[PDB]
């Protein structure tokens, strides 16, 4: 009833935009799901970074890593858009404070320095993704040529169903223990990219932890979300979107507006 008034909901809105949208979100207090091509591949973007943190806090907590050791970058042609690495070059950064930036400020430096040093690469990154049981998650690429976003190239996506359970897991289950998965949620509560996304189709007084990700092409652009309301039950909300065009833009409301939409459907 609820499921098919939405999903009629999101195809109209995928056709006003002239795109493709994919969601999947989970009530995890009632166990309703609600889903639209949600087993369908779009571009991860920037979106996968934090999954990227989620796995330095793994080997943090296994103790391969320290959240406090120092990381040099000093000689580094920092990638384009890493607003916060740039900052410190000159220092370094703890690796905490480096895994957080990749996250709540895509930061781009980070991502690939975590990537050479520390994850194994793309390969490493997919490897921990398998490793929780995420099997339609792939990253080929390294920053910035993942986020080409071309129609039809399969590398460096995944599908919107995927990357729900996976946050679940990460966020709400136990790959992390309590301590180290309460530094997660922190991470993702201070994302700082995603005000004009699924934040925007919530209540301000729910709290919100969540990744945004902008390839800057075929208007391709996402945001995965855990959601706390207030007194109940977690929600997750996992929304995708690409557009026909190399020069489409992507369009935050849209996003925002599916988030509307899948949330209602769960409610
Ligand atoms: B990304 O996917 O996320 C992000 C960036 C960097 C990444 N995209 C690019 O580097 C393309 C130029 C920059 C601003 C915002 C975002 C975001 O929404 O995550």
């Amino acid at each position: 009833n609820k499921s098919d008034a939405a999903a009629k909901q999101i195809k109209k809105l995928e056709e006003d935009f002239d795109g493709r949208i994919g969601v999947f979100a989970i009530d995890t207090g009632s166990g309703n799901t609600f889903g639209y091509r949600s087993d369908e591949r779009f571009p991860l973007c920037s979106s996968f970074k934090g999954f990227l943190a989620a796995a330095v806090l793994e080997r943090v907590q296994q103790k391969k890593l320290d959240i406090n050791q120092k990381v040099k970058y000093e000689s580094r042609d920092l990638e384009y858009h890493s607003p916060i690495t740039t900052k410190y070059k000159g220092s370094g950064m703890t690796l905490g404070d480096m895994a957080s930036a990749a996250l709540q400020y895509s930061d781009n430096g980070a991502t690939n320095i975590i990537m050479e040093r520390f994850l194994g690469g793309p390969e490493g990154m997919t490897k921990f993704m398998r490793s929780i049981g995420d099997n339609e998650f792939r990253l080929d690429r390294w920053e910035l040529e993942l986020n080409t976003a071309i129609p039809g190239d399969k590398r460096d996506t995944s599908t919107p169903k995927a990357v729900a359970n996976s946050l679940n897991k990460l966020a709400l289950g136990n790959v992390l223990n309590a301590k180290v998965k309460a530094i997660y949620q922190n991470w993702l509560k201070g994302n700082t990219t995603g005000d004009a996304r699924i934040r925007a189709s919530v209540p301000a007084d729910w709290v919100v932890g969540d990744k945004t990700g902008s390839c800057g092409a075929y208007g391709t652009a996402n945001d995965y979300a855990v959601i706390w309301p207030k007194n109940r039950a977690p929600l997750i909300v996992s929304i995708y979107t690409t557009r026909k065009s190399k020069d489409d833009k992507h369009s935050d409301k849209t996003i925002a507006e599916a988030s509307r939409i899948a949330i209602q459907a769960i409610d």
